[PDB]
């Protein structure tokens, strides 16, 4: 029976080890649950960014969507002010060219009309002349007339 | 002693439970310890995911911002372009005003040419009968004086 009794001495320390195991197994475990759910947590935090960060992103896409249009207008813009500015610049260039010349046809006209009516001037003051002449004749002509009369009385 | 036995049955059974206790936490902790390998991988590769969406995100914004400022670059240009437009049209109509204007008084120049060359052909056909007047008159006269002379020497 000595060996009975030092029997129990050692169950009592074989189960104070078991023991002891139980307690570091649940320490552990505690560890792995706590790493576990810290970790867990961090997942969902990143869930939660990453729906902000695609959400912010497909936007910028569908921005980016109406920038490259409006380019293609403003392109298609400036393309017909371009072209009008020519046109205009074209009809400017080309009138102003006109009017140095109409103005010079103006010139010549006006020279033309001034001689013509240079020429209608003299002929008129020769026309004066030549009614004076038939005037001084007719008064010639009476008197000589009454004068051929006066000397058939003498 | 029947007291020993008694006391060993005790912790037999005891060591027992014991030894099942620690046999089922080792499962519990190889259970949590996958757990938190497989959370932790997963955060690591949304983390990853992050970092990239995030990139992605941070170039579509200074794209953005190109075209930003390329857009007040073409607003530019359209403002300047108008401007030039507006001056042209307005020197071009200006010009092309005139034009009209020069034709029209050429258009009355010729009408005034027109007119003033009816007139020298009226005057110059008076003109024609008064000659022929005279030559008559002077005629006329001619024969008065003669007869004149005549009778005064008788």
């Amino acid at each position: 029976m000595k060996q009975l009794e030092d029997k129990v001495e050692e169950l009592l320390s074989k189960n104070y080890h078991l023991e002891n195991e139980v307690a570091r197994l649940k320490k552990l475990l505690e560890r792995a649950e706590e790493r576990a759910e810290l970790s867990e947590g961090k997942s969902a935090e990143l869930e939660e960014e990453l729906k902000t960060v695609t959400n912010n992103l497909k936007s910028l896409e569908a921005q980016a969507e109406k920038y490259s249009q409006k380019e293609d207008k403003y392109e298609e813009e400036i393309k017909v002010l371009s072209d009008k500015l020519k046109e205009a610049e074209t009809r400017a260039e080309f009138a102003e060219r006109s009017v140095t010349k109409l103005e010079k046809s103006i010139d010549d006209l006006e020279d033309e009309l001034y001689a013509q009516k240079l020429k209608y001037k003299a002929i008129s003051e020769e026309m004066k002349q030549l009614e004076d002449k038939v005037e001084e004749l007719l008064s010639k002509n009476y008197h000589l007339e009454n004068e051929v009369a006066r000397l058939k009385k003498l």
